[PDB]
């Protein structure tokens, strides 16, 4: 494929330190030349169709160039294991350090974590990637104090269907005009809109460790979704007007009313412009 | 692949008798063994790579099951080409027709490929595909004064892209209601009501013979559609006010205020159960 590697053995290139997390486990690697580390995930694959089923990730991350957008590093195809190496965050997963620590961010650090995990989506949204599993547990601390966005196996990536969409020949006279003004559903806002809506309740599991609705069977939750108003702060005295502004912005579930990312950069809650409050969170756990 | 042939002459199973229209042209075939009578597309491809690109259509004519939808026959690759073969519909093209006899369909002739043609897509729409190119060229007459539609060279098939999208793994805290509900862009029936306009310029086309703005340069067009109101037939006075009241449903630039086929196929325009119509006019063709 047009970034796997085949026919060579990843750990003549990569050497496994240690499990970093549990289709397989994820490794934490060194490279032998380089001593660059990566987590290494390393999916059991039964046939070589499979690989189709992961391509989708894989060309995301190699095709996206953002400071908070986790990097590929090598991917390889050998004895029927998918190895691919993402870039390294040294800080780990944002839910892990709260479980850890045993304690939610405060405002302060949900704020650089927005601000940061805003800029990832937003990138995103505008490369026609819609994220589809954004939560804290895929947002991943630097040793600097910054975040990386991780995690696009369930990734959508519309690009070539914008592109085998868009093209024609001959005189489109039956052509309808949503698909003349290019108001067709890959262009729109509206399916780029769910990650916009799991930003907020991202927001609010930072806030209190566990998303909204944790307490229930999870058999119930879906059904507490379609049921119930968009969730709130559990303790609105313990939060800013402009956090709980900006949730109201996201959890929205008219999705013409909600804000797009675009809309969202623009609000008081991501304008900040440093990572000083992340900085003493991670040497606080270290 | 799943539906096409390898390593195997297509002309040692199918004789060409000659040639039906001009990546390719389209020849009138013949079984040599059973003598049934085929359309077959032969499309020049450079490499391996480019059959990817005409599979989804191949994969829509396999998968589909509808009296008024043509069938896949065979396909094969063989010496750089790719062979597909449909089932013959021996009236030819609803617009070819309209050229040879140098007039329109009447109204009572209108109603009876509106209502077949209705009854295909409806069944498409069903199925998760859009047609995207429905035009009086792609709506072809059989023998026995029935239609069927073809042509899915640029469908969108969106099954397996559902079939991924409902999958998940673990407790979905962070979903979106939206798509919870089922009600992303996909199982919505935004994107499928483009097929619904099309039928409506087809309508007048066969009305008319050319569809609307045929008269202009082609590079006029599509900003045409986009600047005016929609498109209503020349001289109303010759046409029942069902013919225009039908064509007002699927002439609406407001996409949600616009029919689906499923409310179309109870408008009195499409009540109708006979061909004797089409019978009249393939005989005189003939
Ligand atoms: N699948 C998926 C996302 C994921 C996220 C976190 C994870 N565990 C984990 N991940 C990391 N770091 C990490 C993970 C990744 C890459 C997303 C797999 N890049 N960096 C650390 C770092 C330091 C201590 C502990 C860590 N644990 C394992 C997998
Ligand atoms: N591409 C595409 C659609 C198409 C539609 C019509 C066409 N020409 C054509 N097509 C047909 N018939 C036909 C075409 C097909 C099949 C859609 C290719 N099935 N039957 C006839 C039949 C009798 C006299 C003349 C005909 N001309 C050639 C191609």
């Amino acid at each position: 494929y047009e970034h796997v590697t085949r026919d060579l053995n990843p750990e003549d290139f990569w050497e496994i330190i240690g499990e970093l997390g549990d289709f397989g486990k994820v490794y934490k690697a060194q490279n032998k030349e380089t001593s660059v580390l990566a987590a290494a995930k390393v999916i059991d694959t039964k046939s070589e169709e499979e690989l189709e089923d992961y391509m989708v990730e894989i060309d995301i991350l190699a095709s996206c160039d953002h400071p908070n957008i986790v990097k590929l590093l090598d991917a390889f195809y050998y004895e029927n294991n998918l190895w691919i190496l993402i870039e390294f965050c040294a800080g780990g997963a944002v839910d892990a350090v709260m479980l850890e620590l045993e304690r939610p961010l405060t405002e302060s650090q949900i704020q650089v974590v927005c601000k940061q995990t805003l800029d990832a989506l937003n990138y995103l949204h505008d490369n026609k990637i819609i994220h589809r599993d954004l939560k804290a547990g895929n947002i991943l601390f630097t040793l600097d104090g910054d975040i990386k966005l991780a995690d696009f196996g369930v990734s959508a990536k519309n690009t070539r269907t914008i592109q085998r969409r868009d093209s024609f020949i001959g005189t489109p006279y039956w052509m309808a005009p949503e698909v003349v003004m290019c108001e067709t559903s890959k262009d729109r806002p509206y399916d780029y809109k769910a990650d916009v809506w799991s930003l907020g309740i991202t927001l609010i599991e930072m806030a209190e460790i566990e998303p909204p609705h944790h307490e229930l069977n999870p058999m119930r939750v879906l059904l507490k979704i379609a049921k119930s108003e968009p969730p709130t702060l559990a303790q609105p005295s313990r939060w800013s007007s402009n956090f709980k502004d900006f949730l109201k912005k996201c959890l929205e579930k008219n999705v013409d009313a909600r804000w797009t990312t675009s809309q969202l950069l623009q609000h008081p809650f991501v304008t900040v412009d440093s990572n000083k409050p992340i900085r003493e969170l991670i040497a606080e756990a270290k």
